[PDB]
This record gives structure tokens, C-alpha cells and sequence, in this order.
């Protein structure tokens, strides 16, 4: 390795925020989630649940109109911007959000990139995932840009083939976080969290129960919510990745690692988070 | 303070109603919930669940047609008045209800105010929340009118800015309950329950887990149901606010306060209510 | 009273059927449930769940087309006869069913009565509930006809006002079961189960948690399923009514009687039924 | 008998795969499920849940367009091929899958057979169930073909009447697995798993709780998922059938065998599978 340190339980315990008696939901902010399309609807539910579970005050889901009815019965606490991810291709966000995520369940299209460009003119942290991940550069702005690639997405972004990436994961994550001036959460066993200021950590939690469709959609939502309740966005990303993996570890105490469904990570998070308080 | 007393556990225990062996659902009344729009559907599910959980006999949900399918799989016990909140703008209620709530998930429009005006000609308690909260006066009628503003809604109603309101919450709640001749449930930590006869209490339960979208929608439903099973509507409002907060406190025994979803308050209420019996 | 005996735990234990190792789902029959309309959809979900929980082999739900999508995510084990309750107004059932129920969530219309007339030409037990309950007579047929009126429905059927009915419930139930030559399950505390052969029992289970919308829809489904797995339809009706009430009693051990939702009765039935085996 | 051996717990324990720390979801493959039609939608949800529960990496559900919204809220981890089972009638699969299942909730039509013919040109294991089961032969190909008939389906396939089949189940299953050169999972108590190479086993698990609509749909999904995580497809089929039955046995420890709903088998599988690890 390059001796990248693990973000450990001690670090998590020291950095997780309080929800004090005097707070109101405004204290914890409104998040925007731009996710889910008619063709890939479930991602929006997975990210929505992860976000509302993770300490935000309010969530607006800008999903395709036909996806909205699929979310409501499961997550009636979310509100909507009808066809929001499409509308965001055409104009600047008018509303102020605490944090924004774009990409889960979105196609890898130019229109999604147009939406990204408009999202990036906001002054808040922004997460790009999935369909929003492309080979491109980023404008100087206020607020971190957080990319959350699977190794195959990292290849799409950089041209580094997966078989080579996997030999030197932190080295590549660090190099590209620096070059792009973005946070890179390079997924996998020992997920790398590389920051554009050159800080970098490894995540010590998780297991093979996570190697199934949807678990990254859940993670994007987790990061989104934690960006709303942490003052330091670096700590939000680190804690989200950590607690996401910790949920999978709790699952495998009494359940087979073959059998986890992503949404259950959100259902487990309430008890797992308590343990670190 | 003004030494406003807390509505304590002792008061709750002394005032919660029995559901005796000889009762039928008619004993507990039919409630009407005018809530949920295509743009804000989840509020109707949240309030519906809170209402059916809270001791009513039957619930009619007057929600937008497209919202009905989103409620049914979760709350198949509810019945419907298709587009009821819209229809209520145009004519008097023909049916007799035990209690009525209007506003969760409704827009802040003149048409919603027209619906309010028609709701107020019924002889039963009425709850106004959310979109139904405006700067206006109320007609002399039979049955209490119960307003449930968040501080921002209170500002909309009165012109008292939130930063000033928060310095003297009970004083302002009492003054405006008197002026409007309505019950005011002024939300927040230490929620104020101010009555138009000058009685006023503070609620001692709850915590920051409640500072998230949807929890007030759940509360409106709780108050609606409790108005159906309490003979004294004052006690219904007080017990609803109390038990709502108590559910959040049970949650935080083994779950992080960051992670509560409003609908879970309704799922917790069955066991919490038992404890006070 | 008239000293009508209670159908006791001892009777239930002696009459509940086995599900032996050598059985196949055909042994337990296909039930037809004609229930749910666009205006009252939830009844079909409630009765569907109660029926599939109660020992049948297969369930066909003949509900309105727009109701089908509301059932599937909750009860994916059911199959459908699209617009079946409407189609049944126009022709004889072609398929053979083990048992049929009609009425939950159906309007009190002539077309529903036409459907009833066609249902009654089948040779199997038939349950009429809700919208299918009217002032009418019944044709001599093979298989019992089981009416499940609430006292208000009994008034509609017979002209006996509810305040008079309630003074002499068994006497009236027996008289009308005899006159109509139908089973009458006259609902309420101490539900009466009156048979056209003059046998009559009282149900000893249940409590005020049941005095809420939907619980009778659940019961109709329970009776439907139990008619499929009991050889003796009398025992099916008696056991269904008993175990339905027993579920409410289990609920109130740790939950307030004000807070039960009907569908939960079906969720409780698996464990309650085990106790009587 | 013919002394066909039971696939025992010892065999299951020796053959169930690990999900190691270094794995990614690609290791576990993408499955295709061609299931569910407007008329029989629930089968697709049941098989989808069983498949995602059973160790695959990703699931694509090729179901009718109107069925997709019914799956998403329950199984947001699945992705879709809109009208896939219909489209498969018209062209070869372009995408590579680890395993494919076709038939649950599909009609017994020529178009479904056309889809089968195209599925069979893939090089992967394929499961045919329900509507995909017909009297026909199979082309020489790479990858096993796995037929999962109920006795009535076996009759449809072979002309052997059910009353005769049931007297000599293994003998008939073996003879027809050989003749067709397919795996035959002949369902029932003591389900027969007959292989075209002449190997044959009996399944020792399960009980009458399984004799209800939907449980076979769940099984098809289980086999589909296990084909993705086992290197040996024979062991996948055997373990799926075994663990499916084991879930029903866990259910009946504290719940009546009359009351199981198929989807619950998938909910039980996580804990049951752990026990065999
Ligand atoms: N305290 C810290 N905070 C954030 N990131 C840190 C850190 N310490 C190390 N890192 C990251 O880890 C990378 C590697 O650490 P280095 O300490 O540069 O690792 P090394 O080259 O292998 O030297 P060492 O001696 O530790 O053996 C750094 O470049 C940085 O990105
Ligand atoms: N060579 C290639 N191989 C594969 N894909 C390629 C590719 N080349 C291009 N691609 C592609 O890149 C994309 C891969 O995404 P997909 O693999 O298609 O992702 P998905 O099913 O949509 O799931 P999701 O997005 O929820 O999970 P994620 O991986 O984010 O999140 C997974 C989560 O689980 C965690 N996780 C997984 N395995 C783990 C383990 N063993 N230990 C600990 N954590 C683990 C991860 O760290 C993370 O948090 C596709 O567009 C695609 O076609
Ligand atoms: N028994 C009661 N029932 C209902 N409301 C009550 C009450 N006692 C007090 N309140 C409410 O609380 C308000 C303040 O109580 P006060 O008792 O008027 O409070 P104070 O002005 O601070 O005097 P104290 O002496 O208690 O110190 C009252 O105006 C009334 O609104
Ligand atoms: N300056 C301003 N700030 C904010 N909004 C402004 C504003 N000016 C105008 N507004 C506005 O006023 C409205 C505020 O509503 P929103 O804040 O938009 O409400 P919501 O997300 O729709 O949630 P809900 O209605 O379910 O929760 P509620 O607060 O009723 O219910 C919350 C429940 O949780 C309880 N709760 C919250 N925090 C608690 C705590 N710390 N302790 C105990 N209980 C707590 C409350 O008492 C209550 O029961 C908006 O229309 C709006 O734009
Ligand atoms: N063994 C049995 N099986 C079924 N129904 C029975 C029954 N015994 C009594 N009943 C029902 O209960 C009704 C009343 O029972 P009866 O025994 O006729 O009651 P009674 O007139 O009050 O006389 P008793 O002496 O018991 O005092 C009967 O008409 C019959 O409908
Ligand atoms: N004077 C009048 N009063 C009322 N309605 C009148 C009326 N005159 C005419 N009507 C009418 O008659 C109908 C009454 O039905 P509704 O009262 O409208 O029934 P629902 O909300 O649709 O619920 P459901 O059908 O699921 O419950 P049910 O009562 O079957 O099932 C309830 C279940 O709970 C049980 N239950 C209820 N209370 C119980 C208790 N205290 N103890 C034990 N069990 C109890 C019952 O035995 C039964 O199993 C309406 O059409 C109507 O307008
Ligand atoms: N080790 C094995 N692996 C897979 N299949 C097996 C097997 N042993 C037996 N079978 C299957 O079971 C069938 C019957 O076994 P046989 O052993 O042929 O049974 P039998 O004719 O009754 O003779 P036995 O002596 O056991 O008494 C075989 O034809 C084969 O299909
Ligand atoms: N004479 C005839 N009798 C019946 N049908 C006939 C027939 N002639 C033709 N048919 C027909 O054949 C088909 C029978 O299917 P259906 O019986 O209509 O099946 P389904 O309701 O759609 O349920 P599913 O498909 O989920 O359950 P399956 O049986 O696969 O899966 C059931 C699962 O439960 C297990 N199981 C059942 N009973 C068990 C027991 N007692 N012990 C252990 N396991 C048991 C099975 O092994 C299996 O895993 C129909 O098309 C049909 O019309
Ligand atoms: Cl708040
Ligand atoms: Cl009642
Ligand atoms: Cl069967
Ligand atoms: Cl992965
Ligand atoms: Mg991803
Ligand atoms: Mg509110
Ligand atoms: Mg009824
Ligand atoms: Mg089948």
C-alpha cells in the first residue's frame, strides 16, 4: 500500500453529530435527490430511504413523474419535484438546498450532464453517482463535488482499466481526486475515500453482502443525508461509507451474506447508528 | 416563562378513554381527513395512519384521485371521498363527521380556504394544518377550531417573525389563541397548547428525532383520531401531542435520533399507548 | 338469554383441520372473492389477506381492474378475475370453486344482487357480506349461504331496528336464519352464529379493538379460507369468528385496543392459530 | 421406491458457496427473470424476491410494463427489461446473463414458446416453469435446462396422468429427464430432482404450508439466484429446493401450516441459510 489510514470507529464516534432538543428540521436542511427514471425506478427509492434515514431535515426527490407513485407508499415523508432531474437540464436551481445528489437510476446521457452542470452552480456539496459519472472536468465552485464510482465507473471516468485499477486502488483514487479536484469514493472492499486536498482514508467496514444491486444507491442517499447533519462534509462522507458497511456486518451476524437486500441497510441503520453515539 | 404547566403523564393517564367490550365502531365516530395532493401526496398517508391508529371508528380520506392508490396498500382500512378536498371548496358537507382535519399536503390557496369555510359550518371539532393555515379570522361556531402551526406557519398567520416568536412562545400562542378564538398547537420543543378560553399547557415529550419532514402530518392524524374517542376535545389534543412525543422517546432508546421516519411514530403508538392505560 | 352456548376453545381445538405432509394445494381448494370497487378498494385487500391466511389452496380475486394493482404488492400470492364482480352480474360462473365470498367493498346495487344470484347457482358454500346484503330471499341450493351482517345491515335485511335487535340478538338472529334458510353471523360483542337448522352459538372472543373499519372485511376473508380447509362448513364459520376475535385479544396484551388496524389481524393469525393446534 | 437418496443437510453444508470479502457483484452474475403478465402479476414479484434473496449479483426482470410498478416498492433492487418476455419472442437475447428463468405468471401460449426457443440459444442455465412448460423437445445446447413442473404440469408435458404419476414419481421423473435431456424438479412432498445424466435425489424438507399458491414461483426465483452463486448448477438446484422447504419448516415451529404466504419464504431464507453456513 501507500499506508492509507482506516477511518475507524474512534473517528466515527468523535465526529457524528448530535440532534439536540432545541433543533428544528431547518437546522438539518433540505436535500435534493435527482434520481430514478422510468427505466430504472428503484434507485430513487433506495437513495431516498438512505437519505431520510441519515439525519436530513427535509427531502425533495426530483424523479420522473411515473416513479413518484412507487416511492410514496414506502417513504411518505419525501416530497417531490416532478420530473426534476429533467427540468434541471434546462435551468438553474432556484431553491437553496443543503446538499444535492444526482445520478442513481439515471441514464448516461448528455441531458444528465446538463443537469450536473446546473447542479454545480449551487453553493452546496453535490454528489454525482451512476449515470451522472462521465469522463469530464469540474468547475471551480463553492462546495465539494463528491464522485462515488464503482471500479467500472472509474474506468469510464478515467480510462484506467478495472484490472489495473484494482492493483493500486488508492494510488489511482488519490491521483484522480487531485486531478479532478473532486472527492472520490472508489467503491469495493476497502472503499477508498480520496479528497482533493490529498487527504485519503480506507473504509474498514462491510462485506460481500454488499456485492448486489442497489447497495450503492442506498449509499448515495446516506451520504446525502449525512451532508445535511454534519458541519464538516468530509466527516459526512466518511461516516456514511463507514456506517453503510457496518449495517452489512450487523446483517451477517444472524443472516447469510448471500441474502441481503439493499433497502434493509436503511432499516438496520437506526440501531447501528445508536451504537456509535 | 409565564409558568405554563406541563401536560404530564398523570394527566394523560387520568384522561385517556376506555374502549369497552360493549362498543361498536359508531361509538368512536367517522373522521374526515382532507389532505394530500398530487404534488404532496405523502402527507395524506402519514395523517391517515396517525388517525386510524388513534381510536376512531371509521376514516374517510378526501384526497386527490391520484393519491388514493398510494394509500390503499398501506392503510386498506381507510375509505375515500374522491377529490374531496377540492369538492369541499364548492359545497357544504352533507355527511356528519365526528371530527374533520384539513390541510396536510394541500397548497396554500384560496380554494383550500374555501374548503375551510365549508368545513367550519359543520358542528364538530375541526383541525387546520399546513396549507389550510393562513392569515384570517374564524366564524363563531359549534365545535373547537384547532390550528397546528410550525413557527413559520405562525408567522404566516400573524406576522410575528419566527426569531421573535421563539423568545416568548407561550405568550404569543396564548395571545393569538385568544384573539382568533382557536386552539393553537404551536409546534417545536416544548410544544404549546393554547386554548381560546385561556387555558394553556406545554408538552413535555419528544425530542430532535421529530425534527424531520412528515412528523407533523402524523400528529394531525393523531389529533383527528383522538378527537373521535375522547369526549373532551381538549384532552384529545393534549393526549395526542403528548403521545406523539412519547413515541419519539421510545424510538431513541435503541435507535439514533437522526434516523426516525414519521410513519414509524404510528407503528410505535400501539405499544406506547398501552403503557399509559 | 336463550342459553345459547359459546363456541369454546375446546370446540375449536377439536375441529381445526390438519395440513398433512401428503397434501397439495388442490386439497385445499380454490376460493373466489368478489370484492373491492374503485370507490371502496381496501376491502378487497383486507378480505384477500384474511382468505389466503386461512388455509385455502388458491385465491382468485374478482375485483375492479383499478383495484388489482393495489393488492399485488401486499398479496402477490393472489390471482385475478379482472372486473369479476361485474362480470358475475352477467353470466354463470364457468369455473368450480371450493367457496365463494361476495360483497366487501361493493356497492348496494341491483347489479351486485344479479352477481349474487349467479354466485348462488354454484354448488359450494357462499358468503354474502356488506354490499351484497339486502332485503331478499334465497333459492334452495346445494351449499350453505352465509350472511355476515353488522346490526345496521341486519336492519337493512329485516326491518328490525338496531335498538330493538340489540336487546334480543340471538333471538332475532335465530328467527331470521330460520326464515331465510341462511347462516347468520350477527356481528358485535358476543357475535351470534345462527344456523338454518336451528343450531346457534355465541362467540366468546374479541374486544373493542375490533370496533373499527375493516375488521369485518378481514373476517369475511377468514371465513372464506376456512371454508376451504374444513370439511364441515359449520365448523369453518365458527372457527373463523373465534380465531378472528382471538387475534384482537392477543393484540391487546401489549398494544392499546384503540390502535389496532384490521390487516394486522391477518398478520397475528399465524401465531394464534398455532396455539390451538 | 428405487432407493433414490435424499439431498441431506450434510450435502447442503458441503456445497453452499462463500461470499468472500474480495467479491464484487459481477462475481455473482446478472440473472434474467421472464415472468409476470397483466393477468398474473404476482408471480413476478414472488420469483423476483426469491432470486434477489438467493445470492445473485444483479436481477433484470422482463415483465409486462404494467407489472413493473407493482414490483418496485417491494423489490427496489431489481432492474427491468420492459415487456421483456414478449420481446424475447421476437429476437435473440443480445445481453449475456449468468442464468435465465422463464414462465411464472406467463400464459401457456405459442409466443411464450417462441421466447423459450430464443432463451435456449443463450449459453447459460435456463429454468422453465409454469406457462413455459409444454409438451415439446429441447435443442442440444450449452447449459442445463431445468424444468420445474407440479404434477399437473408434468401431465401436460408427458401425458402421464397425475394419479399414475403419483404412484411412481421418481421413476417417471427419471425417465422423462433422460428422454428430454433436461433437469426435472417434480414438485410435491418429497420433491424429485432428476438429472439428465441419470443422477436423482429426493428433497427431505418442507411441509403442507407450501401447498398454496405462489410457493413455486418463489422456488423458481430461488433456483435462479442459486444458479448465479454456485459454480455447480446441480448443487444450485438441489440447495434451492432444500432451503425452500427448510423455510417452511422454520415457519411451522411457531406458526400454523395453514397460514404461510409464499413471499414470507423469502423473508425467512436469510436466517435459515445462515444456519447451514
Ligand atoms: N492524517 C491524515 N489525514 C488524511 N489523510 C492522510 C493522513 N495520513 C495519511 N493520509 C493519506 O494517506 C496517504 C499515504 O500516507 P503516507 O504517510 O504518505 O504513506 P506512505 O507514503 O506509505 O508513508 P508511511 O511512513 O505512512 O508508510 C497520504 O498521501 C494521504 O493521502
Ligand atoms: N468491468 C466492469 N465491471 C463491472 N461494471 C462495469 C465494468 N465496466 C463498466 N461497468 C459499469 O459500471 C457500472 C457498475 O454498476 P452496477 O454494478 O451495474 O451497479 P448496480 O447493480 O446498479 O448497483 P449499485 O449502483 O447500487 O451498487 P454500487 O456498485 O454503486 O455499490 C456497491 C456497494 O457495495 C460495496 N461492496 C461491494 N462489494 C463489497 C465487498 N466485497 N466488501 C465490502 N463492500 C462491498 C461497495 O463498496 C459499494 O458501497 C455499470 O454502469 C457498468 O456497466
Ligand atoms: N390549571 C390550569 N389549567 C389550564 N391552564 C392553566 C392552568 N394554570 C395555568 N394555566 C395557563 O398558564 C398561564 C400562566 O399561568 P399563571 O399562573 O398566570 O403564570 P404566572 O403569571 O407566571 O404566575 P405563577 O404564580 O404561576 O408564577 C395561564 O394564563 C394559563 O393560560
Ligand atoms: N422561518 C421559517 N422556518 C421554517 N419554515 C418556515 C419559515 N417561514 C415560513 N416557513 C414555512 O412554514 C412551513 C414549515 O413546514 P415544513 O418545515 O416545510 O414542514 P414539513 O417538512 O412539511 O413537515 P411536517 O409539516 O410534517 O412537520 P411539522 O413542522 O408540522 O411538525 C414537526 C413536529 O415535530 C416536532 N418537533 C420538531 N422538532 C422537535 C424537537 N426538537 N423536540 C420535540 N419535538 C420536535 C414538532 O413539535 C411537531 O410535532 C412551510 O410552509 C414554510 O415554508
Ligand atoms: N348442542 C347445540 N348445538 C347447536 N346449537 C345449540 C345446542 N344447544 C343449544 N343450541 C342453540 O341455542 C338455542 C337455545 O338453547 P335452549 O337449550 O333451547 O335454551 P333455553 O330455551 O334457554 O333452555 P336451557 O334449559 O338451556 O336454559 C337453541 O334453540 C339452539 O339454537
Ligand atoms: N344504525 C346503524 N349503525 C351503524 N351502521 C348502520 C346503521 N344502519 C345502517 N348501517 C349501516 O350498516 C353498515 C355498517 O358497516 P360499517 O360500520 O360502515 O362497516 P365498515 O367500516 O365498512 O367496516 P367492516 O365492514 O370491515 O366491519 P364490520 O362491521 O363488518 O365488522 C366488525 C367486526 O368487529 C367485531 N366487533 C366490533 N366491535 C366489537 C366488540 N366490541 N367486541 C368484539 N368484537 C367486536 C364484529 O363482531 C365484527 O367481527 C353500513 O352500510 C351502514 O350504513
Ligand atoms: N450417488 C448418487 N448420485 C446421484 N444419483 C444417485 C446416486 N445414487 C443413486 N442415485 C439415483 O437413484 C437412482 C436409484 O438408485 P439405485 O441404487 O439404482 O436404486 P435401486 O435400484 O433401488 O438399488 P439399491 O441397491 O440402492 O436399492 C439411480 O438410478 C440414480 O438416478
Ligand atoms: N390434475 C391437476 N391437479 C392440479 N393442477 C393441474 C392438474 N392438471 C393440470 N393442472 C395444472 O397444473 C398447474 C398447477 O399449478 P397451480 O396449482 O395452479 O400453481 P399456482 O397456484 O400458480 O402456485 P405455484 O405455481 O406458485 O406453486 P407450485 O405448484 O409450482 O409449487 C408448489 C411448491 O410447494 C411444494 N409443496 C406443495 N405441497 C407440499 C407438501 N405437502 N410438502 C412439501 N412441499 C410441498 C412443492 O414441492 C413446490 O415447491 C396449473 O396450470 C394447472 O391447471
Ligand atoms: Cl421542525
Ligand atoms: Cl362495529
Ligand atoms: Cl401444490
Ligand atoms: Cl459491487
Ligand atoms: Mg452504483
Ligand atoms: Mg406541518
Ligand atoms: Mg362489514
Ligand atoms: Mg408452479
Amino acid at each position: 500500500a501507500m499506508n492509507v489510514p482506516f477511518w475507524t470507529e474512534e473517528h466515527v464516534r468523535a465526529t457524528l453529530p448530535e440532534r439536540d432538543a432545541e433543533s428544528h428540521k431547518g437546522t438539518y436542511g433540505t436535500a435534493l435527490l435527482l434520481a430514478g427514471s422510468d427505466d430504472m425506478p428503484g434507485a430513487a427509492l433506495l437513495a431516498g430511504l438512505g437519505a431520510m434515514r441519515s439525519g436530513l431535515g427535509k427531502l425533495v426527490i426530483g424523479t420522473s413523474e411515473n416513479v413518484i407513485p412507487l416511492i410514496v407508499p414506502v417513504l411518505p415523508e419525501a416530497t417531490y419535484w416532478r420530473d426534476g432531474w429533467k427540468k434541471a437540464a434546462d435551468a438553474q436551481l432556484e431553491e437553496t438546498y443543503r446538499a444535492i445528489a444526482i445520478g442513481p437510476g439515471l441514464p448516461q446521457t448528455e441531458s444528465v450532464q446538463q443537469a450536473v452542470d446546473h447542479v454545480l452552480t449551487a453553493d452546496c456539496p453535490v454528489i454525482l453517482d451512476a449515470g451522472a459519472l462521465a469522463k469530464r472536468t469540474y468547475p471551480k465552485r463553492e462546495g465539494p463535488v463528491i464522485l462515488t464510482p464503482h471500479p467500472g465507473e472509474f474506468f469510464r471516468m478515467t480510462g484506467v482499466p478495472v484490472n489495473e485499477l484494482q492493483k493500486k486502488r488508492a494510488e489511482y483514487a488519490k491521483e484522480w481526486a487531485a486531478q479532478l479536484q473532486t472527492v472520490i469514493v472508489l467503491k469495493g472492499n476497502q472503499t477508498v475515500i480520496a479528497f482533493p486536498d490529498g487527504d485519503c482514508w480506507l473504509n474498514p467496514t462491510g462485506n460481500g453482502a454488499l456485492a448486489k444491486g442497489g447497495t450503492g444507491d442506498t449509499l448515495t442517499g446516506m451520504i446525502l443525508g449525512m451532508l445535511c447533519c454534519h458541519e464538516d462534509p468530509k466527516h459526512a462522507v466518511l461516516n456514511a461509507v463507514y456506517l453503510h458497511g457496518a449495517c452489512a456486518e450487523l446483517w451477517t451476524d444472524e443472516h447469510s451474506a448471500h441474502t441481503l437486500l439493499a433497502h434493509e441497510l436503511s432499516d438496520i441503520l437506526p440501531r447501528v447508528w445508536k451504537r456509535f453515539e
